[PDB]
């Protein structure tokens, strides 16, 4: 399959929000890449995952061409999207902050199986709640 591998351009940028700030303008254009296309293309994908630091890769090609991963991580991203921690609870924090439930995980744990390298989802599913359970989120069903 088609490689041509000119360089890599790694960024946590902002999903919804990526721009050639010194992050990325002279990351990927002193490499030749269209930051805009970049940009136009992160910021597009990340629409969703949006408000999010997202730990990206990139990997450009000798066309000036690339291409780029994010890594949807361990469990944090999406626990916020589901502990209830997107920016905090009220004051409930019985050492708990915030929880979730099995089903929730699974979920994460699915659109994060490429990431979290899973042979099966069931492994993932560990990663998540325990990650949940090391960030002080219970599981709930």
């Amino acid at each position: 399959m088609a490689k041509k591998v000119a360089a890599q351009i790694k960024l946590q940028l902002p999903a919804g929000k990526a721009t050639p700030a010194p992050p990325v303008g002279p990351a990927l254009g002193q490499h030749g890449v269209n930051i805009m296309e970049f940009c136009k293309r992160f910021n597009a994908e990340t629409a969703d995952k949006a408000g999010m630091i997202l730990p990206v890769v990139i990997t450009v090609y000798e066309d000036k061409s690339f291409t780029f991963i994010i890594k949807t991580p361990p469990a944090s991203f999406l626990l916020k999207k589901a502990a209830g921690i997107e920016k905090g609870s009220s004051e409930p924090k019985r050492k708990i902050v915030g929880k979730v439930t099995r089903k929730q995980i699974e979920e994460i744990a699915k659109t994060k199986m490429p990431d979290l390298n899973a042979n099966s989802l069931e492994a993932a599913m560990k990663i998540i709640e325990g990650t949940a359970k090391s960030m002080g989120i219970e599981v709930v069903d």
